[PDB]
């Protein structure tokens, strides 16, 4: 059994 992964914040593309 596996829950949904911790998908990253896409905003950091602009860092």
């Amino acid at each position: 059994d596996w829950e949904y992964h911790a998908h990253p914040k896409p905003n950091s593309f602009w860092t």
